[PDB]
């Protein structure tokens, strides 16, 4: 496994509860042994003004994930910030929920760098995210 | 100027009624010859679970104010989409409102690229970002 702090799905979800992250509803499904994945639903609460996902939205889900996916790979009271963020809207969503998928691409002492795919009902790829993140 | 719409600031505001824009409180405050200007609260809708602005919130705003200067710069049935975005985090924004400015880079027969650069209300930069659009 790359995490280093044992932390339960439970545990995970409370921690939105309260900032941004509960008031989108993005719920923490799956903890593997080298990956974290959320879901978040497409409603208002996260589309643009012409009925579709909102591409800020998208990112709002990948810089959770891989920000708390590095967080759960420090110590102590190392914390993690998102440092750069990029990402590719290559399909739009309009209804259900969509779901993001994260992988390490860098684990290093100071940075790290997270990969996050996220799709949607029918698993079509609708948006591939990188997140560079800075060790506090 | 750079629009080929000719749109009210309220007709603007009215966009994000029912959507990601509005439930965030996204404000649409200016609109110059060539830039566009919104802000937004760091408050429980947009902060991460430490307290911060979460960076997911500051690309919200980012595309936001970039995609709806991209369409006020198409006419008539013309869409416009966000095709890649970065960000660059620099600065944690804590409190009060930050404020968007938006300028364009390119603007093509087929794509975009605007700047959107995020400060808080000492003005400090928090968030440097780049939307790249497809015209529909
Ligand atoms: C350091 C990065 C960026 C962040 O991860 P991180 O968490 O921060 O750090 P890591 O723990 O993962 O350890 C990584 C390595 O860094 C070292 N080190 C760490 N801290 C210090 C330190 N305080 N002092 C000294 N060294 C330090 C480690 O010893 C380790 O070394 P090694 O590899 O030999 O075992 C890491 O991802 C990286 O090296 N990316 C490749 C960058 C690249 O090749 N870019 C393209 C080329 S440069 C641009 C260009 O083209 C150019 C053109 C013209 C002119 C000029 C330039
Ligand atoms: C500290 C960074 C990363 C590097 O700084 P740098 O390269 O050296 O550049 P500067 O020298 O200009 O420093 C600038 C200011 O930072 C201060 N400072 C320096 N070190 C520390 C420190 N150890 N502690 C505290 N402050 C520190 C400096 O003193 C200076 O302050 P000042 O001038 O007033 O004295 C800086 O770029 C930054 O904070 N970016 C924002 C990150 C962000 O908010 N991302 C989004 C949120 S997290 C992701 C997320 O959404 C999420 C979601 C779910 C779950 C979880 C998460």
């Amino acid at each position: 496994m790359i995490w280093k702090r044992k932390i339960t799905l439970e545990a995970l979800n409370a921690m939105g509860e309260g900032n941004m992250v509960g008031f989108l509803d993005i719920r923490f499904e799956h903890i593997g042994d080298d990956t974290l994945e959320a879901t978040m639903p497409v409603d208002s609460r996260t589309k643009q003004p012409f009925g579709l996902l909102h591409g800020g939205a998208s990112v709002v889900l990948a810089e959770s994930i891989g920000s708390v996916a590095g967080y759960l790979c420090t110590e102590g009271e190392q914390k993690v910030v998102g440092l750069e963020i990029n990402a590719n809207h290559v399909r739009s969503a309009r209804e259900g929920r969509v779901r993001g998928v994260c992988k390490p691409l860098h684990l290093g002492s100071r940075h790290q760098v997270w990969q996050i795919e996220i799709f949607d009902e029918k698993g079509r790829l609708c948006c591939s995210s990188r997140l560079t993140t800075a060790i506090l």
